[PDB]
């Protein structure tokens, strides 16, 4: 595990603006999207060979508030302007969503909680991992950003609560995705700094490995056999860059759940039908690009406790196979955090609350992602997750919701009561509070929200081999959120996070 340290910004000594035209040339990798799973692909490729990680955000240092704990809130209440780190939307289902634009991707902007894998994933994706690797490359990530959390009062009630509500057992401090109550680790250290997906890049050669920033990839280009060779990026002037891979290289798309199918779509690979609509040229027809794409429901209650609670991040995880659910305390706000509340019309806090949520696993649910523009990679694609469609997830979100109930009777959250009356009633609620299986079927359709955790897109299987290449195409692989439809635990950014340094190293070894 990491220590206590300042955020390490020694890799800005290869960053550069997109501007700087002796940037264009030939690379042995171009990466597209330094985030969770871009930052460490880039990084473990530059080891042996030379890199272009092209980012259309800007550096961190730009948006202090992305640096610490104590920041997550603001970075969802500032505005979207096109250059901040979070960028705001809405999913064609009227969901309040984001996702980061930023060097290190949403790494910079999350909520910091960080898990390794449910074991059963790797057997039930049917892909032949190399095992001991994976668990190599969990420690080469722990090593570097990942602590053991100190106590936090609320957390620690939270957890108490749910051992008393029946998830059990008590699996004390652990990193795994297992049955039960534990602390895991997070990527805060216990000073409150934020360490994030920018910070493997330190881990790069730096004789090897150059960064882009304000960097906008709007089209892959091909061979005339057929090959990428390269990309086209524009600058935060707006004017236009060419970078190519050279002999036995590749393209990789780092992009997110929502950027790589937006620019496979606007590259003419994905389905005839729907490209041939938008005369989008057809370079390989694929049926599968943005579709399937998935957002595990939020569900949850807001106890307005009658003497102040302290403001803690997330640390505690209440575990079944069927719910995972987590417990945040927050300082009360008069501009609400964007997507925290699946509206902008949501009521405000004004004394300090806890947000106790249950996250539907899978989910089943599905939608897509389409293109709003067929030429501009920055007008953000329309989205769609389709929530509940599965009779499956209601059902699964009914059992979280009643685990909730049995949360809020616990001895634990007694004290947090404004009435001791003998009921729940005697909370003090923000919003709606829990209500035969109908009436919470009614809640869970009514106050769903984003847990964030999307998913989906390119998957393996569907627009993948099983090892992370397009199918159909030579030089090119996605790696990134979009390549699985099913979560693989409760708080993915662990997952993602190796699965970078795991498929460079596979990458590495195809090539050896
Ligand atoms: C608010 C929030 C809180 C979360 N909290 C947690 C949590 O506590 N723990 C957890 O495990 N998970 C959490 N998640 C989920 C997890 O952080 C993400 O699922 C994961 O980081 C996604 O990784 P990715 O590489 O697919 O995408 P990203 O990390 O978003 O990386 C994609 C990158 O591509 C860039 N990009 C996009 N298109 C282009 C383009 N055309 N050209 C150039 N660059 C481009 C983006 O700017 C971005 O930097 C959270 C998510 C959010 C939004
Ligand atoms: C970890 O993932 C595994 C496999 O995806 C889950 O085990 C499955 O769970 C369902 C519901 O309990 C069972 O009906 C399946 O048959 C199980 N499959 C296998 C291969 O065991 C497990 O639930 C997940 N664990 C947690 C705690 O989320
Ligand atoms: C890149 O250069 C332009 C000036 O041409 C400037 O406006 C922009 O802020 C720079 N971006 C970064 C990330 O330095
Ligand atoms: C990988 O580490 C996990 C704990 O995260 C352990 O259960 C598992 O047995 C390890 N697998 C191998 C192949 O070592
Ligand atoms: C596609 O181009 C043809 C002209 O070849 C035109 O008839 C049609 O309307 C165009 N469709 C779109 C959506 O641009
Ligand atoms: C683009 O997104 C807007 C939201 O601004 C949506 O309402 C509009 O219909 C979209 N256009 C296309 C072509 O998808
Ligand atoms: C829900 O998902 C399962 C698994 O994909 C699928 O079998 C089924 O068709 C879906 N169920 C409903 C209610 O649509
Ligand atoms: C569980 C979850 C979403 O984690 C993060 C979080 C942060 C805040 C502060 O704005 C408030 C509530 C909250 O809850």
């Amino acid at each position: 595990l990491a220590n206590t340290s300042a955020h390490d910004f020694s890799y800005l000594k290869f960053v550069y603006n997109a501007t700087d035209t002796s940037l264009e040339g030939s690379y042995d990798y171009i990466v597209i999207g330094g985030g969770t799973s871009g930052c460490p692909l880039a990084a473990t490729l530059s080891e042996k060979y030379k890199v272009l990680l092209l980012e259309r955000g800007t550096i961190a240092t730009e948006y202090p508030n992305t640096l610490t704990a104590d920041g997550f809130a603001y970075n969802l209440q500032q505005q979207d302007d096109g250059k901040t780190p979070v960028e705001r939307f809405v999913s064609e289902d009227g969901i309040d969503n984001v996702r980061a634009r930023i060097l290190g991707g949403t790494t910079i902007i999350n909520a910091g909680v960080y898990a390794r894998a449910n074991i059963s994933f790797y057997s039930q994706t049917g892909i032949e991992w190399d095992l001991d690797l994976v668990n190599k490359t969990y420690e080469w990530v722990e090593d570097a950003i990942v602590v053991k959390p100190n106590n936090q009062s609320w957390q620690s009630v939270i957890g108490e609560g749910f051992l008393e509500a029946g998830i059990l057992p008590d699996n004390g401090f652990s990193l795994d995705h297992e049955a039960g109550t534990r602390l895991t680790g997070s990527t805060f250290d216990n000073n409150g700094t934020r360490h994030a997906a920018d910070e493997l890049l330190n881990k790069g050669d730096p004789n090897n490995l150059l960064v882009a920033v304000q960097a906008s990839v709007e089209k892959i280009l091909f061979s005339s056999n057929l090959s990428a060779i390269g990309v086209i990026y524009t600058d935060s002037d707006g004017n236009s860059h060419q970078a190519f891979v050279r002999g036995n290289g590749e393209v990789i798309v780092s992009a997110g759940t929502i950027g790589t199918p937006q620019l496979l779509l606007l590259s003419g690979v994905g389905p005839e039908s729907y490209l041939s609509s938008l005369n989008i040229t057809v370079v390989q027809p694929n049926p599968y690009v943005g579709q399937f794409v998935y957002d595990n429901p939020r569900n949850f209650i807001n106890i307005l406790p009658p003497n102040p609670i302290e403001a803690s991040v997330v640390t505690v995880l209440g575990i079944r196979s069927d719910y995972y659910q987590v417990s945040a305390s927050s300082l009360p706000f008069s501009t609400p955090p964007f997507s925290l509340f699946p509206t902008t019309s949501y009521p405000l806090p004004n004394s300090t609350f806890a947000h106790i949520v249950s996250q539907v696993p899978g989910p089943l649910s599905h939608g897509s992602v389409t293109l709003n523009s067929s030429s501009d990679v920055r007008i953000a694609p329309n989205i769609k997750f389709n929530y509940y469609s599965n009779s499956t997830d209601l059902a699964n979100c009914v059992s979280g919701m009643k685990k909730l109930g049995d949360l809020l009777r616990t001895k634990a959250l007694e004290p947090y009561k404004a009435r001791d009356v003998l009921g729940i009633d005697g909370f003090n609620y923000l919003g709606v509070p829990l209500p035969d299986d109908a009436s919470f079927e009614t809640f869970c359709l009514d106050n769903v929200a984003s847990y964030w955790h999307y998913h989906g897109g390119s998957l393996v299987g569907k627009v993948l081999d099983d090892s992370f290449r397009v199918m159909g195409i030579k030089a090119l692989r996605v790696v990134d959120a979009s390549t699985f439809p099913y979560e693989p635990n409760s708080h993915p950014q662990g997952f993602y996070l190796m699965l970078g340094r795991y498929v460079g190293l596979q990458i590495l070894q195809e090539r050896s």
